[PDB]
């Protein structure tokens, strides 16, 4: 099964492992993840950990032919398990300086849902995109400005967070794929960039 090949002690997340669009899998429900994880699914996170690492990391993304990402969800591995991974980097200063902070946010997260939302809307300015579409695809994809959500790590402790900018939308994606929802179902259908008064956007 996919999930054997992931896990191997020697095996690196790539490109060829990620599913493309029009595969079942990126449309079903995931299945919750029950605790304690199985040795496999505790790999699993830290292998799609390790995968987003890479793809930011210039050499090795470079070694394994990555596109740089923020977020991996486990259905783009063909595993419909309610697992993703979230790395939002934080950015230098104009002198070049390292930020405080490596990371906005870094987490695997087992079970995670939103738990409630801001009224007001966001959407990235540049749209968004995605590992298993190699389309362009324009427009404001347009998700909650600010969000709480529940999660499990993979201790099976309990994390309760909320969420603004980058982060919200970059956990909102993620979410997106363990339910089976693609970005381009949340673009205005009649006009990609029509902009509802009242909408975030995120430069
Ligand atoms: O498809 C992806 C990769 C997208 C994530 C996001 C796109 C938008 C928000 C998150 C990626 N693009 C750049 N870095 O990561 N994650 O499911
Ligand atoms: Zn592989
Ligand atoms: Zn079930
Ligand atoms: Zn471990
Ligand atoms: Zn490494
Ligand atoms: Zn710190
Ligand atoms: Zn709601
Ligand atoms: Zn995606
Ligand atoms: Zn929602
Ligand atoms: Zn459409």
């Amino acid at each position: 099964a996919a999930i054997d090949k992931l896990v191997k002690a020697s095996h690196l997340i790539d490109m060829n492992d990620i599913i493309r669009e029009g595969n079942p899998t990126l449309r079903k429900v995931a299945e919750e993840v029950t605790f304690p994880l199985s040795e496999k699914e505790e790999i699993l996170g830290e292998k799609m950990m390790q995968f987003l690492k890479h793809s930011q990391d210039p050499i090795m993304a470079e070694k394994l032919g990555l596109r740089g990402g923020v977020g991996l969800a486990a259905p783009q591995l063909d595993i419909s398990k309610r697992i993703i991974a979230v790395l939002v980097p934080n950015v230098e200063d104009a002198q070049g300086n390292p930020p405080k902070e490596a990371y906005s946010l870094q987490e695997v997260m087992y079970n995670p849902k939103v738990v409630s939302h801001s009224v007001q809307d966001a959407a990235l300015s540049d749209g968004e995109g995605c590992l298993s579409v190699d389309r362009e695809v324009p427009g404001y994809v347009v998700r909650h400005a600010r969000v709480t959500i529940e999660y499990f790590d993979k201790t099976g402790e309990k994390h309760r967070l909320k969420l603004k900018g980058y982060n919200s939308i970059v956990v909102q994606h993620e979410i997106d794929h363990i339910d089976g929802i693609m970005f381009y179902d949340r673009i205005n259908e009649k006009n990609p960039f029509a902009v509802k008064e009242g909408l975030l956007i995120l430069e």
